C-alpha cells in the first residue's frame, strides 16, 4: 500500500526521482520552463548535470517525508505551508502540482512494480487542496 | 459512506445518540462513573432522565461536526485539541474514546441502516490517534 510505496520509492530514490520527474516534463513540456538549466537538454545531458540529480532527490525526498507525515493520505497542513512559502516555488499555482500528481499516478500505473495508485492520486487531491488553503493560488 | 452516514445521524440525532450512547455504557458499564447519576438505571430510566439526552444529542452534534471537518476520516488537530481542554474531559484518556467508537462499531453493524462502519472504524482510530498528539493521556 500508500506506506510501503514509500519505502519502494526511499530504497532507490535517485532512479524514481530522476525517471518519475522526466514522466513529469514529458507529459507536461511547457513545464520544463520553470528549469531554465534543464531547456535543450536529453535525459543523459540532464544526469550528468550535478543540480539534476542532486534536484530532484532532494525534491522528492521532501515529497516522501510530506507523503510519511501524512495520515490516510492527508497531509499537514505545515508540510503544505513549506510547500507554498518555498522561494523556489513563487510563481506557482495548485495547477502546477495537479499536473506532477497526474504523471507521478500515470507512471505508477505503467511501471511493472507494484504502486498503490488510487492512494497517490487521493494524496495528491489532499495536498492540492491544502496548498489552496495555504495560500497558492 | 461516511459523508452520508453523517447526514443519516443528524436526520433522527437524538434517537441515535441515545442509543449508540446506550450500546456504549451497555458494553462498557464501569464507564458510567465519570458521569453523574447514570448508575443503577435501565435504559428508558436513562433515557427519561432530565439531562441524558440533552447532554448524549451535544455530544453528537460535537462528533458529528468533527466527522464533517474530517477529511478521508481524518479528524482536524484543532478539533482534537478542543476535545482534550474541554475541562470536562479532564478525567480521560484516549482509552475512553477508544470504547466509545468500539460500541459505536458494534452498533452500526448490528443496525438494520446501513452505515460504512468501517469508516468509523478508521475515524475513531485516528481521532484516537489525534488526542494523543494533542496531549492526551
Ligand atoms: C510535492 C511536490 C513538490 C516537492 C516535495 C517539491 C520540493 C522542492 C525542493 C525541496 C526544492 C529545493 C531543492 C534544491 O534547491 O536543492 C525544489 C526546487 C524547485 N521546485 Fe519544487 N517541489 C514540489 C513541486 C514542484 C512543482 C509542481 C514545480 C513546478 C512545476 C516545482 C518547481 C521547482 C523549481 C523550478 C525549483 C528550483 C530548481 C532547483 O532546485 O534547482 N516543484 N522543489
Ligand atoms: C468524540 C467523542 C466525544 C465528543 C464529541 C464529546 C463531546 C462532549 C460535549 C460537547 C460535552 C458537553 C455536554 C453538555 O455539557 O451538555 C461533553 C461532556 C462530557 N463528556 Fe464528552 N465527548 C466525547 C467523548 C466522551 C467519552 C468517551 C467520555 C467518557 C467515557 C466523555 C465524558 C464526558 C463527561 C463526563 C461530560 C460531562 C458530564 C455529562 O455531560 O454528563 N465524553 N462531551
Ligand atoms: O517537484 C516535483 C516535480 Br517539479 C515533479 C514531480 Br513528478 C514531483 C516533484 Br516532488
Amino acid at each position: 500500500g500508500f506506506k510501503q510505496d514509500i519505502a519502494t520509492i526511499r530504497g532507490d530514490l535517485r532512479t524514481y526521482a530522476q525517471d518519475i520527474f522526466l514522466a513529469f516534463l514529458n507529459k507536461y513540456p511547457d513545464e520544463r520552463r520553470y528549469f531554465k538549466n534543464y531547456v535543450g537538454k536529453s535525459d543523459q545531458e540532464l544526469k550528468s548535470m550535478a543540480k539534476f540529480g542532486d534536484h530532484t532527490e532532494k525534491v522528492f525526498n521532501l515529497m516522501m517525508e510530506v507523503a510519511d507525515r501524512a495520515t490516510d493520505c492527508v497531509p499537514l497542513a505545515s508540510d503544505a505551508n513549506t510547500l507554498v512559502q518555498m522561494k523556489q516555488h513563487s510563481s506557482l499555482t495548485t495547477g502546477n502540482f495537479e499536473k506532477l500528481f497526474v504523471a507521478l499516478v500515470e507512471y505508477m500505473r505503467a511501471s511493472g512494480q507494484s504502486f498503490d495508485s488510487q492512494s497517490w492520486d487521493r494524496f495528491g487531491k489532499n495536498l492540492v487542496s491544502a496548498l489552496s488553503s495555504a495560500g497558492m493560488k
